[PDB]
DNA sequence: GGAAGCGAAAGTGTCGCAACCCGAGAGAGGAACGATCTCGGGTTGCGACACTTTCGCAACCCTTAATACGTTC
């Protein structure tokens, strides 16, 4: 992991310093360039650069996978390594994981979810606090606070 | 990267069919010799197709891993 990070310093410093001045904002997972813009018709240059740039540093070791270069915007899904961007410009799990987690929860409230079930969906939830807070609210809300202090860390 | 099978893709040879040629022959006419149409081989050109070669998909996972629960690469 740290020697694939040292090996891409330069092309990401190189590809921030040019996506910076375009209002642009840049991040890597180490392996998924992440570029988004309030600035319409500025992304569709980015994908040349991106291969100019690669050309130049890696030669031709390391390319992009043209298949998997997607845009998208508000009207579409968007969703980060992921995680789920609202149109509500906020972090969320997508609203399909969240009716999962729910549905879930309320098998484990009649006492239809087994030993492994039951700890996939605690490690779940603590996903979910981590990225999503609120959600935790919501569920306090729907399926009442005891429930959850049962199921989830008691101490 | 690439077993083992297998099939795609492209190139090359081959082999049968058509088209023509060429000698032999019975004998039309009409008064003889041999016109003319056919029989039997033989040659060549051509194109469809069989055969030949190369490439590429992707087993396994090497001695050599860890084992609370969840996402991400």
């Amino acid at each position: 992991p740290v020697i694939s990070n040292f090996c891409m310093y330069e092309f990401d410093n190189r590809i921030h310093a040019a996506c910076k001045k375009v209002e642009i904002t840049y991040t890597r997972y180490a392996d998924d360039l992440t570029f988004s813009s309030n600035i319409p018709d500025v992304l569709k240059a980015v994908p040349s650069t991106l291969e100019v740039l690669l050309k130049d540093l890696f030669g031709s070791a390391l390319r992009l996978n043209h298949s998997k270069t997607v845009f998208s915007s508000k009207a579409h899904n968007r969703h980060v390594t992921g995680i789920t961007i609202n149109n509500e410009e906020t972090l969320s799990l997508g609203r399909d994981r969240k009716r999962f987690i729910k549905h879930l929860i309320n098998q484990y409230k009649y006492g239809l979810l087994d030993n492994e079930d039951k700890a996939y969906l605690i490690g779940l939830l603590a996903f979910a606090s981590h990225i999503e807070p609120s959600f935790i609210t919501r569920m306090n809300e729907k399926y009442s606070l005891e429930l959850m202090e049962r199921l989830r860390g008691q101490r």
